[PDB]
């Protein structure tokens, strides 16, 4: 889902840890 893929790097990008 369109959800599914935006949210998916958000949630990355959100890190860099």
């Amino acid at each position: 889902s369109a959800a599914e893929a935006y949210a998916k790097r958000i949630a990355e990008a959100m890190a860099k840890g």
